[PDB]
């Protein structure tokens, strides 16, 4: 289609317009996040009983939840924890591509199914089933300045006015709130119950009877006797609305005339509903709002969401009360994806340079220059109407792209400023002869390109799609460089080129200019003839060639793995925890000396440290701490030292002095839970009935055993939590009986006083709160304390706990296991230094065979699926490989010529591989993505100088060795050219520092380093390549001239 | 009609035409909701919004009519349980609400079947005994020891006020607020003063726009784009089907 | 038989509580009526699957389920998806008047 | 002339249509009894029809 475009300028014009606004649209409706939905989904469900051990959660909620689900589609496994905290949570987790939200709900379908049988007390409390990633999103921090409120109100201020607005945007897939909102809180005095003779179970009733709202009709309501007049609303009991309201309830008239309030015989107080999670920001007491994200979002768009629903809110505030944020994986993917674009403009300003270097017209370079934008502009496009958001990945995609791109513009530029220079055509008619000469040549590039890009849309998985983003970025690019190249570039082809007069090579004309053809000219002279006398030599060269394979493969054995690589994102977290029991302040104190570290030795890069008593990642309980720590701004940390695979580091072995302590600081993995990178999650399970200690044992056993090969396993350890001496209190029934005492009323006053009861919601100020009785912690601190809560028996006597209990020590789990229904221990662990994830893996599966007779195994989560290079991945190369070679064979008529191409192949892998190696890099995703595009740029300029070499065959009558040579300096500028503005191109993304550089410097290197080799070598090699294979195979030829049809 | 039914004292009559479609009649004025973002209460959202309802009253050239959409507050008899009293006298408080709340209001016990259909069955007081304020005393419930005692006995009524349709926006207490966009003004400024009027109100009452008036509609807004663009677009083929930058022109 | 502020307080807002991380939600919009009645009306964005925009507001009903009171459950509470505009009001009227 | 027309033309999104039925609002003070109600009803039944 060019010589149509190429005698309608306008018509041209009008085309490239329209997909600069069709891609200028799609650039404003995309979303904008770090990387694909790559998260298989995760449904859960999120059970408490209040006041459980966790042999009563597991064995009377979460195995009655676990029972009832089934028949339930797509489930990959479910897995189950259950706390000594009185928490359970079971794990759904589907395939990848499964809708969200039909996994939501059948898993909820067979809840229910279950709902009724779960205790009173559970569903009182609410099960909950969300459907949510793992990690969080942002935290968004509240303190008070004015200093005129504690932890306690701060958490409830936002708790009932700030969380319950944020849970209801879209995309919250779970807020967790660091603090709890309020609870009127009856702590119970039992010496005083005991001496007006009363229980906990007077007292829960008591409340129950008084704050209760009841409904009680109307005046004159329907149907009414005939006649009335009035109608009206009657109101009896509302409920309670304050302290001092409970405080006055009535217990009991004393036959005396004596009256005895509930503040008689408890301390009435507004408090927490639970008391285990305590924050602080910067020391300072602090509430906050932890959010996660709702399987597959939805952009920064459900931050973006925040603001909106949080700074409504900045106005009614009370005094002092101050936002603050502590941790974002936000400003990160926006100073992201916002210093590609700066590389992407710098790339243009570089290529326009070196355009205007070689062919030296202000308007020519503008051509190619024009061309990119349009190219570009129109991918977003394409990438718009087809599912793919504007991401890290894409926009290197993009970068990477301009190379494929800016390649395509130079050569159909560039053939026609030869044209003119070589016949004398006018700009017109030259570019005519020009483009019906290399047209099918760009056509067969596309495709010989695409069977390189495509295949890698496909697929294994979770790595898969990120490989996506990039074949269908790149491909998109690729064919509009193909359109753009057969309507616009030859449209401004003929109409924008200032004519050049048969035999003008720039050679005498100004100071630089006229010296630069001048040993240009010279240069592809001396090119020539260093051709020309190679060829005469079948080479030497070709035994030099296959060293330079059989090294690029030691080069490649020899360089390590990866799969993304950490970036500094401005924020990392610290784990901290303990022994057991542990209590709540023996973890603060942990959490000071932590805290203490960064802002003491560490100020210079620390801006802010949310650190959070009693909530682990992991899971709830005095035993833990966690830190999110924010860092200064990436300007202002210069250097390694100061980033935070050093700080990190440096902490981690700081930390290791805390006595009695696990406490590490680690960076974030990079992205969602889309951190499958570090080790293993192996699963163990008791598949017979062996119980609980039987497989503490084999696991024990395991553990021992894998500790026995330093060598192929380390640091092999459970991710759970060991046994810890609990209170078994044995109620002697027959004695309890005998004294006349209810096995109820027993009960509920020892649940009651130390684990505490949510007896009935009242009203707090226009909104719905618990209320939760329980002993006031003076009685419920320790062993001797139970003796002192009494209960009554029938004839009315108090009746002390030691006449029908008998204590005892004994050990037991805080953190029973399940997977996939059947009790389990998970083992974490890590594959020995230069072994790698499969082979660990072997060993595991036999050491856990010589285990007991019973429990057995399986490979949860990381460990399920298993990744890329080493697996599949050479499956796609491999008909990659023979794709290409067949579109080429298509485009030259050939079994053998096509070979002639291929064989450039490994000379960019060389480069790409030293550049590689020699930086420190490793093989990551990007790595690969660069080295395609290595291939697929070679494979280009290996191609035209073939394509063109043939044309003087198949056109005059010239011996290979002939025009080989005639093709070879015909090609070489262009080939420098493109060549050249890529390598500078890219040159940004190789120097790149901090923000993002750990992908810019993984794309760069490989790629400049590549691209040099690359065109150095084929600029060389190609020219054997073909005159070889031109040689090796046929058999009536000439190897001379023939001439003329 | 309309102007016919206006006769009629001591209530609010109006005819009206369908809105054209579906709940597809986001024409009619704008859809104004007030909040009570702090915690309040109700007593002072009705009187932030008697507040703001009479300030707009005064503004009757870009704004009319405004007016609340919900019911005002009706007397409503508060009955005081004093529960010392009824523990002293020995009767249930679990006996006495029942009672009350059986004969009141109405209490669905269990079903039975009716012709091979299951439906309900509600006990109830028959209608005379539940038509005034005295009747009240007229029902007994039962002690322990066995005397049945009235229920001036323990009870103590009184009338107050109240409402008959509380509302919330978004979870919080809000109160709902109608009205036009005067005779010559728009939409879009009879809101700009909406919202500048409910900022003088009281601190903790806040606002927002749902409805017809999250939404807003098209010429003014952003149609003027679509043509702009329209207009480029055409221009475009046109110098293709001519190759000219100015034939398109013509 | 409930009051406004019984049918507010007991059933509407531990029902309102209990929504979140619910999808498309534009705006929730509660009415409570001392006739012993309440309604809330999640309303979702344009284009949004009316049937997944039905179930996700359920799934945090139940949730909520057990903490209203017994007579209230008893009743049964129901969840829709609809305009609220009628379509057809279809009339039943006795002609040999032997029924009320 | 033809912007002016355009400016000096009033705004509208669909045109009311005859539906062939139409309804009437009724709405009382309080509480205001069945019966107040339906007297009411029956003063706007009555001039439909009268
Ligand atoms: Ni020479």
């Amino acid at each position: 289609m060019p010589n149509f475009f190429i005698d309608r300028p306008i018509f041209a014009w009008v085309i490239a317009i329209i997909i600069m606004l069709a891609g200028g649209l799609a650039i404003l409706k995309l979303p904008v996040a770090q990387y694909p939905t790559i998260a298989p989904p995760a449904v859960t469900i999120s059970a408490s009983y209040p006041g459980a051990d966790a042999k009563t959660v597991q064995d009377t909620v979460t195995q009655v939840i676990e029972q009832n689900m089934n028949g339930i589609d797509n489930l990959m496994y479910m897995s189950s924890n259950s706390d000594s905290t009185g928490t359970v949570q079971i794990t759904l987790t589907f395939e990848s591509g499964t809708d969200a939200d039909i996994a939501q709900v059948q898993v909820q379908n067979k809840l229910q199914l279950a709902m009724p049988l779960l205790p009173q007390e559970v569903q009182q409390q609410g099960v909950s089933v969300e459907k949510s990633s793992s990690s969080f999103l942002m935290v968004v921090g509240v303190i008070n300045t004015d200093g005129t409120m504690t932890q306690e109100d701060i958490s409830d201020y936002v708790a009932a006015n700030m969380k319950d607005a944020i849970s209801r945007t879209s995309g919250v897939g779970d807020v967790q709130l660091f603090g709890s909102q309020y609870a009127m809180r009856i702590w119970m005095n039992p010496n005083e119950l005991n001496k007006f003779q009363l229980t906990p179970v007077d007292v829960i009733t008591a409340i129950k009877a008084q704050n209760a709202q009841v409904a009680a009709g109307q005046l004159g309501g329907t149907p009414p006797v005939k006649g009335q007049q009035l109608n009206a609303s009657i109101i009896a009991q509302t409920r309670l609305t304050s302290t001092e309201e409970f405080g006055k309830i009535l217990l009991k008239v004393n036959q005396d005339g004596s009256r005895v309030l509930l503040r008689d015989v408890a301390k009435i107080e507004l408090g927490g509903e639970n008391y285990d999670i305590i924050a602080e920001f910067n020391g300072q007491p602090a509430s906050g709002l932890g959010i996660k994200l709702a399987t597959g979002a939805n952009a920064l768009d459900t931050a973006a969401a925040i603001r909106a629903e949080l700074a409504k809110m900045e106005p009614f505030f009370p005094s002092g009360l101050k936002i603050v944020y502590p941790y974002d994986t936000t400003p990160f993917v926006k100073i992201s994806i916002h210093e590609v674009v700066k590389t992407l403009v710098e790339a243009i300003i570089l290529v326009f340079l070196v355009m205007y270097l070689f062919l030296q017209n202000f308007r020519a370079t503008l051509i190619p220059t024009i061309a990119v934008p349009v190219v570009l502009l129109g991918t977003f496009a394409v990438l718009a109407a087809f599912g793919f958001s504007i991401n890290t990945l894409t926009m290197f995609g993009m970068v990477l792209a301009i190379g494929l791109l800016v390649d395509d513009a130079i050569v159909v530029v560039e053939n026609v400023e030869r044209v003119m220079a070589e016949e004398g055509l006018p700009p017109k008619e030259a570019t005519r002869k020009s483009m019906g000469q290399i047209q099918g040549a760009l056509v067969g590039i596309a495709m010989v390109l695409s069977a390189v890009f495509v295949p890698m849309a496909f697929f294994g998985g979770s790595t898969g799609a990120i490989y996506r983003q990039f074949s269908i970025t790149i491909v998109s690019a690729m064919a509009l460089s193909v359109l753009v190249a057969l309507i616009l570039t030859p449209a401004l082809c003929a109409t924008m080129l200032k004519p050049i007069a048969k035999g003008d090579h720039g050679e005498g004309k100004k100071g630089f200019f006229g010296w630069f053809n001048r040993m240009f000219e010279k240069s592809t002279h001396h090119y020539t003839d260093s051709v020309g006398g190679i060829l005469r030599s079948t080479g030497r060269y070709l035994v030099l060639y296959l060293i330079i394979v059989v090294g690029m493969a030691y080069l490649f054995v020899r360089l390590p793995s990866s799969f993304l690589p950490d970036e500094d994102q401005g924020v990392f977290m610290t784990m901290v925890q303990l022994p057991a029991g542990a209590t709540q302040e023996r973890t603060q104190k942990v959490l000071n000396e932590v805290t203490h570290y960064y802002l003491t030795k560490e100020k210079n890069n620390v801006e802010s440290v949310f650190a959070v008593n009693g909530f682990g990642f992991a899971g709830r309980g005095q035993n833990t701490g966690i830190a999110f720590v924010s860092l200064k701004d990436w300007a202002d940390r210069p250097g390694e030292e100061n980033k935070v695979e050093a700080i990190t580091m440096r902490a981690t072995r700081a930390f290791s002095q805390i006595k009695d302590a696990m406490v590490f600081a680690f960076n974030l993995p990079a992205i969602v839970e889309l951190g499958t990178a570090t080790g293993f999650d192996f699963e163990l399970i008791d598949q017979a009935g062996l119980g609980h200690e039987k497989l503490t044992q084999a696991r024990n056993q395991l553990l021992a055993e894998a500790a026995k090969h330093p060598d192929m396993l380390t640091s092999v350890r459970p991710n759970g939590l060991e046994d810890t001496p609990q209170f078994k209190i044995d109620i002697d029934q027959e004695k309890a009986q005998a004294l006349g005492v209810s096995i109820n009323d027993i009960n509920t006053t020892l649940g009651a006083a130390w684990g505490g009861s949510y007896v009935n919601d009242f009203i707090d100020r226009g909104r719905v709160k618990k209320v939760y009785v329980m002993s006031e912690a003076k009685y419920r601190m320790l062993p001797d304390d139970i003796g002192d809560w009494y209960v009554r028996a029938a004839d009315g006597q108090m009746v002390p706990f030691s006449a029908f209990s008998s204590s005892r020590w004994e050990y037991g789990s805080p953190r029973l296991e399940r997977y996939n229904g059947l009790p389990s221990m998970e083992i974490l662990g890590q594959a020995a230094p230069g072994k790698s994830t499969g082979e660990a893996m072997e060993l595991m599966e036999q050491l856990a065979s010589k285990l007991p007779t019973g429990v057995g195994y399986d490979w949860t989560g990381m460990s399920y699926q298993e990744r890329l290079s080493g697996n599949q991945a050479p499956s796609l190369y491999a008909i990659s490989l023979i794709v290409v070679f067949l579109c080429l064979a298509a485009l030259y008529e050939s079994w053998s010529i096509p070979f002639s191409v291929m064989l450039v192949v490994p000379l960019g892998v060389i480069g790409a591989l030293l550049a590689a190696t020699f930086r420190g890099l490793t093989n990551d995703v990007y790595f690969q993505v660069g080295l395609l595009t290595t291939i697929g740029l070679s494979a280009k300029n290996a191609i035209l100088i073939v394509e063109f070499a043939k044309d003087l065959m198949d056109k005059e009558g010239k011996g290979l060795i002939e025009a080989t040579l005639d093709a070879v300096r015909m090609r070489l500028r262009p080939i420098l050219m493109t060549s050249l503005a890529f390598i500078l191109g890219v040159m940004p993304l190789v120097i790149s520092t901090g923000a993002g550089s750990g992908a810019q410097n993984a794309v760069g290197t490989g790629v400049m380093g590549g691209m040099v080799t690359a065109t150095v070598l084929a600029i060389f090699f190609v020219p054997v390549f073909f005159v070889v294979v031109r040689r090796r195979f046929s058999r009536k030829n000439e190897d001379i001239e023939h001439s003329h049809t």
